[PDB]
């Protein structure tokens, strides 16, 4: 069996991607953010604090004829931007782009921080890093992509990001049309639980690569793309008035300037960010300083390959029982 869904950025800025996904007999479509960076699928419910949902679909189990209360099983998570979530769990059918699931948990989320309340365009998570990551207890739960596993042509999935535009996640197969040329694939540790590869180096604009092993994890859920102090300043020196903001939170840079591309390493393979995708626009309405996508990864102590880098490359995640990373051009 596989699976095909179309995935489409929140804003014009890319700030996050939602895919519709069917939960309970009849289906309730809910648009959730694939996140390769965690392992639960949480949802807005008819059991969220009403003060706390603003604009968001919510998931009413009492309408599912197929949804069965996960008996005392209970689930708290908190981000690496400080926000958070918690509820209780149900067991329920789950489709993604015709890929069902009977028997997923189904985390109710009874209490959100406001960072999720803020963002109505988004009913919740549907997390794709390893099961071990899991918040459910005291039974750990599967990811829906663990609990699909079985029925799949083949154990992968494919995260194919637009810019500015929609994308497509696939769930059995690897689209030969998605992409050029060939597919690089990388080995994954799966220790701390995430899709964590090695990349090869990096270089800035049209400058000379620089090999250098940078330990990463391959995050959809994340929207920038964290790198040592070092690289990310050797990127920012390349831009007239660029400068590390504490007020901002980051590095900023004029609106008028234009931004070098970025290259990072896949094996021999070399992957290439246009300028233009580290752009995140004006830090306020109106500004004359403008946001950048390329942020150290000092304060947060994992480097992270966030959207900004996955949507300039065909990216293949192999949950075989070795597992790897494919990149490709696209």
């Amino acid at each position: 069996s596989t699976g095909s869904a179309t995935t489409t950025p929140i804003d014009s800025l890319d700030d996050a991607y939602i895919t519709p996904v069917q939960i309970g007999t009849p289906a309730q479509t809910l648009n959730l953010d694939f996140d390769t960076g965690s392992s639960d699928l949480w949802v807005f419910s008819s059991e969220t604090t009403a003060s706390e949902v603003d604009g968001q679909t919510i998931y009413t189990p009492s309408k599912s004829t197929t949804a069965k209360l996960l008996s005392g099983a209970t689930w708290s998570i908190s981000y690496g931007d400080g926000s958070s979530s918690s509820g209780d769990v149900y067991t329920d059918t789950v489709s993604v782009g015709g890929l069902t699931v009977t028997g997923q948990a189904v985390e109710s989320a009874k209490k959100v921080s406001s960072s999720f309340t803020e963002d109505s365009t988004i009913d919740g998570l549907l997390g794709l890093a390893f099961s071990t990551l899991n918040t459910v207890s005291p039974t750990q739960q599967k990811t829906f992509f663990d609990n699909a596993k079985a029925s799949l042509d083949s154990p992968v999935f494919t995260a194919d990001l637009g810019y500015h535009a929609p994308g497509t996640y696939n769930f059995g197969f690897i689209d030969t049309t998605a992409y050029t040329g060939s597919i690089t694939y990388t080995a994954v540790s799966t220790k701390q639980g995430f899709w964590e590869w090695t990349s090869t180096g990096y270089a800035v604009g049209s400058g000379t690569f620089k090999s250098t092993s940078i330990d990463g994890i391959a995050d959809t859920g994340t929207t920038l793309l964290y790198l040592p102090a070092t690289v990310v300043s050797a990127y920012w020196a390349q831009v007239s008035g660029a400068k590390s903001s504490s007020s901002v939170g980051g590095y900023v840079f004029p609106c008028s300037a234009t931004l070098p591309s970025f290259t990072f390493g896949v094996g021999s393979a070399r992957i290439v960010i246009p300028g233009d995708y580290i752009d995140f626009g004006p830090i306020s309405t109106g500004s004359s300083s403008c946001f950048g996508g390329i942020q150290s990864s000092a304060g947060i102590g994992i480097n992270i390959f966030g959207d900004v880098a996955l949507k300039a490359a065909f990216v293949v995640f192999n949950g075989a029982t070795t597992p790897t990373l494919g990149f490709a051009s696209k």
